[PDB]
């Protein structure tokens, strides 16, 4: 039978104590909700053990009393075998038979002594410690595991060596038990403040279980989470050549007898032939066999135009110079190889075959000459060579000599002085058709699906296709802009194929966040569902959603114009994202929309402006107080003083930014003891005295809501947060009690009802529509307010862009510090455990590996810091323009003070960054009129001085653009030009004059 | 584009932006400015152009009397738009060498596979494919520090041009909400 | 898509992670980009008939 | 300890505001980098001299 | 290693050798004659300003 194992069979992977933290790894583990088998106290058979075991028994009086280990269990090899008692643990390692099918009763190498209970056990073998880790609870289920998560600790751990594939448990005789396999899986370990894990994640579960991984996280929130390349497999693998008919003729190359001298080589011909190398680099006719750029075992794998046996004897301490770089006698003016040459040369003691008694000299090579031979040169001429000014004349002298020497081989010299037969390889290796290959002919030809493939020695993975793309009668390859292989030709049939690229794109995982739901669906970027519910869009394939032929708003962006969300029963949809609603704007000649009432908005903005300050002591970081990595990390001159310097400069532009962004107000400005401000409540964002820091009720949410030692110090900042926060209480108390003056001046205190009412006309709404409704608008502001207050308490979601930044930083020095363990080549990643194994040229090797790799890192870290300080740097001089212009001032300059008409800004400090509170006007009673763009009277066309003309459908008015207020047209609310025949759309209307009730009086 | 270099879609289509350009542009005619600070409420093209005017001190009776010329004088400065773009390189310099730089950083990053940088072959595929064991992983990570180097070189200058494509992101979407969803009083 | 160098790539750490961190911190920023520029608007206004 | 300027108590009331009678043609001077000196470094000449 | 060895209170399970900080770092060691469970805090420093 079989049944659920949970989430549960996790266990402590290493002997480190952690607290508080979601620490992972790559294990053994039990996979989430994978089968266990179950088993009654009845029937114990031999079972499989695959990598590791999840084990458990449930009992009133502990059937199950130990467990038999090994790859076959069958006492042929040694079997481990363990016995546990509660008290005790007992070990034992056997081939001496016992009973053929064991029980516990109610050669011998190694020996070691230490259903209401669950009994739980991880067992495991890797690198030959064996390892059990245990744990025990009550539980209330009898017929299954339970669902409630629980850790287990070790008990044992001996490198034993027994690895493990088989178990049997051990039943006391004269209650349950169950079983699940543990897989190589990386894993989330949520250890708690007592160093106990007491949650996890099995990374290979699900697409949410890798998106929780991803994050190194539990929760994990809405959104799409990227994940592994989905790189399509190759389905076969492709072999093409010419096709060729002799064997090689390596008998008659190196069983037969004769041999040449090296100053005039011989030569033979590998070619129009089947082959196997082998033959020559496994054969016990050779001494020696010297491959330059190859290993021998790939002659078989490569294939050949031709090769030539470029063969020759010279003396045994000679060999030495039928190398790459090499000079001398042999290589100067007999043979020499290319000083790039790839490719192979036989050699061996040809003392049994070229010696004989009294020496032989048949076999000769070239002592002088005027310049050094070529590589593969040939040279035959015997004159006297001449180096003396007395002239040679045919005989040897001083400086003079016959330009031919030779050896003297008897059968008993000494090695140095005895033959040897070296056979160059010289090679005709080519992107040229083979005339000689190994075992590995042709396979069929595969089109239209992805594979592997090689022709001729061309080797790569695509979608081989047929194509229209006709090579040249001698063309053999095709390619594109880069050099890229685009398309080749078959070596047996003339035939024309497209290497069309195979299939790639990023698997991401699109999920409602873990606190609303688990039901999650999976994009594949690009992929076509052919390679890969299932369904297809113009961004890739996307599993597990459900297509919607409606179109909501956009939630989660997919991509290429497609959204998903979590919706019905309940789905995760996906759909062609609505832009928002199709409004058909009710538009003529004569239609215009003139809004009847507003809204006051506060919409907050948030601006990062003052990264967390740091100095990385390049010396104290690169090399941990080493007096070996002090003196290596000169060699790369002032590099750590200009790193120290790049830092130091981010770290005083920190200071800048906050003193650009903040310190704009010349004097600590301070609010009043009575707050008369007409209605708006501002208690909430002043200062409050009930802290320890004079921060603002709001300023104190913002504070709550956004949350080392290497040679790494995090400088304070030069005002303290008290000391941001009385330049914010100054710049706030300035705001209100003075407007926009004390930016441009010393502050000049104005009534704030009486700057809101400037802040109108800075929008073009005239500023009796601000007192006329001051109450309400007080009202919506404070309500706006309340609205902030409750979002912020509700919403820790809301300050996204400083937690943002503070989590950039804390990654980049998570990075920078978490670098500290990688090797970068080096030994080891630790710099004293490096400098407590190592010495000298030893260690200083290994040691510049990791200067060089932290030294990049640091650099990495730099330069990414350089860039993300111009990016904050841009956003404080941007937060320190919307300091001048819409807390300083009032900006005209649309969207840039937040949505809507903007009316003013207060700060409010919050870490490493600000926030604005954009209070903007937002009209809100829309209504259709009758419009024209000009008003006929006398004749004369009227325009508005300034707003629209309106009617209701049957009167003329005029209103501000932006707030209905219907007024009498009037000859001081318009201004005349010229007359009615030129002006397309004019109505007929009459103008009023404000002279004319006088008149009539 | 195909050594693992994936390019990856915007998400809105080029018809999603030409939706969106669209509601901006039929915003722009039917309503104004008005679209950026609310909902569009409707006004006449005439009258959306005779707001225009008092936004650069033109006093607006200076548009309606002279309409008729104005939008011919608009016609035949999109007609030469039209004609601009159907003859002159120069008309599209900036995207032409946006494209152009994107692909001659790409076109690098690939011709950089084909680089040494002191290994014995560039081609991946021949180091593991002659030499053995260790020899063979010393120019393997020859081949990784160059070409690590060289994607670090690749993603530095993209993170120094995505800084300038984002000032440049920044420049427009201010354009947008300046020039298109506004009037702005910013001189040039 | 090879296993050597796939495995001696580890060595250096996060240059690899914080790779595709920054190429992808550029890709949602186009986006970004995109969103800002154009998505100034709530409704897909369109034109009458006339 | 640093001053971060003056501590002044605006003068703030529901009908109190100050207004200047005089002005100050502050001459500003400031100085924006807008080049430098245009190196070219040929990298073939530099890294092998 | 360098720095200001102390007492600790933090609870190592009787297996657990050594302890460490979020990012990886030695933070808290046992003394392997009596088995006290100690503290690494780090060595001061900083620069010379
Ligand atoms: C899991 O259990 C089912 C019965 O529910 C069984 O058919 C299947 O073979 C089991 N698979 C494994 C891997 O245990
Ligand atoms: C457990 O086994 C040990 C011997 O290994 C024995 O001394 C001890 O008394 C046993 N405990 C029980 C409860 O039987
Ligand atoms: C006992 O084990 C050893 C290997 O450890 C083996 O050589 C020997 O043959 C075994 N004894 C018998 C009686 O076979
Ligand atoms: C941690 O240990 C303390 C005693 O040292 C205990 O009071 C507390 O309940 C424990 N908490 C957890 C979550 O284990
Ligand atoms: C050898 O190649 C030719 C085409 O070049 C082909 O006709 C012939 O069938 C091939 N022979 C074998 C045994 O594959
Ligand atoms: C999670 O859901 C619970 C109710 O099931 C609620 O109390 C809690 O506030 C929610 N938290 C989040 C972050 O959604
Ligand atoms: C996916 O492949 C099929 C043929 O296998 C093709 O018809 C389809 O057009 C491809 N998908 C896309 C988005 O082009
Ligand atoms: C969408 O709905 C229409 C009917 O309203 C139907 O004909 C069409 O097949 C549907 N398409 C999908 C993909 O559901
Ligand atoms: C304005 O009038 C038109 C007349 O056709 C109508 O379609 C539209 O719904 C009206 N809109 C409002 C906001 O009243
Ligand atoms: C306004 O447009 C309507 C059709 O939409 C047309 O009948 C009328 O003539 C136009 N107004 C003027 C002044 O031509």
């Amino acid at each position: 039978a079989y049944t659920n194992s949970f989430t549960r069979g996790v266990y402590y992977p290493d002997k480190v104590f952690r607290s508080s933290v979601l620490h992972s790894t790559q294990d053994l583990f039990l996979p989430f909700f994978s089968n266990v088998t179950w088993f009654h106290a009845i029937d114990n058979p031999v079972l499989p053990f695959n990598d590791g075991v999840y084990f458990a028994s449930t009992e009133k009086s502990n059937i199950i009393r130990g467990w038999i280990f090994g790859t076959t269990l069958d006492s042929k090899t040694q079997s481990l075998l363990i016995v546990n008692n509660a008290t005790n643990v007992v070990i034992k390692v056997c081939e001496f038979q016992f009973c053929n099918d064991p029980f516990l009763g109610v050669n011998c190498t190694f020996e070691y002594v230490s259903f209401k209970n669950l009994r739980e056990f991880v067992f495991k073998n890797i690198d030959g410690y064996f390892k059990i880790y245990s744990k025990h609870t009550p539980i209330n289920l009898v017929r299954d595991l339970p669902q409630g998560f629980s850790a287990l600790e070790p008990l044992v751990d001996l490198p034993i060596g027994i690895n493990i594939t088989r178990f049997q448990t051990l039943l006391a005789l004269h209650a349950a038990y169950y079983v699940g396999y543990l897989q190589p899986r990386t894993f989330l370990l949520k250890y708690n403040e007592n160093g106990t894990i007491t949650d996890a994640v099995d990374c290979a579960l699900d697409p949410l279980s890798e998106t929780k991984c991803t994050l190194k996280s539990f929760t994990v929130e809405k959104g799409i989470y990227q994940t592994s390349n989905f790189r399509v497999q190759p389905t076969e693998s492709i072999v093409r050549f010419p096709n060729i008919t002799n064997l090689c003729p390596f008998g008659e190359v190196f069983n037969a007898t004769r041999f040449a001298s090296v100053y005039a080589w011989n030569r033979k011909r590998i070619s129009n032939c089947v082959a196997d190398y082998s033959v020559l680099y496994n054969s016990a006719s050779f001494s020696t066999f010297k491959c330059y750029g190859v290993s021998p075992t790939k002659l078989n794998d490569l294939c050949f135009t031709n090769v030539y046996a470029d063969s020759f004897v010279i003396r045994g301490d000679e060999v030495r110079q039928i190398a790459p770089g090499q000079t001398g006698k042999i290589a100067d003016y007999n043979y020499k190889l290319p000083d790039d040459f790839t490719g192979c040369v036989i050699a061996w003691n040809s003392n049994n075959l070229d010696s004989k008694v009294g020496g032989n000299y048949n076999y000769l090579f070239r002592l002088f000459r005027k310049s050094n031979l070529k590589p593969f040169e040939r040279d035959i001429s015997t004159e006297i060579y001449q180096a003396g000014s007395t002239p040679c004349n045919g005989v040897e002298g001083f400086n003079c000599y016959f330009p031919l020497q030779s050896y003297g081989f008897q059968p008993t010299n000494g090695v140095g002085y005895q033959p040897y037969r070296v056979v160059v390889l010289s090679f005709e290796l080519l992107h040229a058709p083979a005339t000689v290959c190994g075992p590995k002919k042709s396979t069929n030809l595969v089109k239209n699906k992805c594979v592997n493939f090689n022709f001729n020695g061309l080797t790569g993975t695509g979608v081989l296709t047929e194509s229209n793309k006709k090579f040249l009668p001698f063309q053999q390859f095709g390619r594109d802009i880069a050099d890229t292989t685009d398309a080749v030709r078959d070596p047996q049939t003339l035939e024309i194929l497209d290497i069309t690229p195979c299939s790639f794109g990023g698997v991401s995982v699109i999920t409602p966040g873990t606190n609303t739901s688990n039901q999650v669906a999976v994009l594949y970027q690009g992929v076509n569902c052919t390679e890969v519910n299932v369904f297809q869009t113009r961004a890739g394939c996307l599993i597990g959603a459900e297509h919607v032929n409606n179109s909501y708003e956009c939630d989660i962006p997919i991509g290429a114009g497609i959204c998903a969300s979590y919706q019905t029963s309940q789905s995760v949809i996906a759909y062609t994202m609505s832009l928002g609603a199709e409004n058909s704007v009710a538009y003529s000649n004569n239609s215009i929309a003139i809004p009847t009432n507003f809204t006051i908005s506060v919409t907050t903005e948030i601006l990062p402006v003052s990264m967390t300050k740091t100095s990385v002591d390049c010396t104290m970081y690169i090399c941990g107080d080493s007096t070996e990595c002090s003196n290596l990390l000169l060699q790369y001159g002032s590099f750590c003083t200009q790193l120290n310097r790049a830092l130091t400069g981010i770290a005083v532009e920190q200071d800048k930014n906050t003193q650009e962004v903040f310190a704009q107000v010349k004097q600590i400005y301070k609010t009043p003891p009575i707050k008369d401000f007409g209605g708006f409540n501002f208690s909430q964002i002043l200062p409050d005295p009930s802290k320890p820091s004079k921060r603002s009720f709001i300023e104190d949410l913002l504070f709550n809501k956004v949350t080392k030692f290497n040679g790494l110090t995090v400088l304070p900042p030069l005002l303290t947060d008290e000391m941001i926060a009385q330049y914010t209480s100054a710049l706030l108390a300035g705001t209100i009690t003075s407007g926009w003056t004390f930016g441009a001046g010393a502050a000049l205190q104005i009534p704030f009802a009486m700057q809101m009412a400037y802040r109108f006309n800075g929008i073009g709404v005239t500023q009796n529509v601000l007192y006329e409704n001051q109450k309400l608008i007080a009202n919506q502001f404070n309500s706006a307010i309340g609205k902030i207050q409750d979002s912020l308490s509700s919403t820790a979601s809301a300050l996204g862009k400083l937690q943002d930044v503070v989590n950039q930083n804390a990654q980049a020095l998570n990075t920078l510090v978490k670098q500290l363990s990688s090797n970068f080549g080096a030994i080891s990643s630790v710099l004293n455990d490096i400098l407590s194994r190592l010495d000298k040229v030893e260690a200083e090797v290994q040691i510049d590996r990791l200067i060089t790799g932290r030294l990049q890192s640091l650099q990495t870290y730099v330069t990414q810091q350089l860039i993300r300080a111009a990016e904050i740097r841009a956003s404080a001089n941007l937060a320190a323009t919307k300091m001048s212009e819409c807390v300083l001032g009032q900006s005209k300059r649309v969207d840039f003070c937040g949505k809507g008409y903007h009316l003013m800004s207060f700060p409010q400090s919050a870490p490493h960054g600000v926030v604005f509170l954009h209070v903007t006007y937002v009209p809100a009673q829309e209504k259709n009129f009758t419009t024209a763009p000009a008003i006929c009277h006398d004749g004369k066309a009227h325009f508005p001085r300034e707003g629209v003309f309106v009617s209701n459908g049957t009167h003329w008015f005029v209103t501000q653009r932006n707030f209905y207020e219907p007024q009498i047209i009037t000859t001081d609310n318009t201004f005349v030009s010229g007359n009615c025949d030129v002006v397309i759309g004019i109505v007929n209307n009459t103008v009023y004059d404000p002279l004319q009730p006088e008149l009539d009086s």
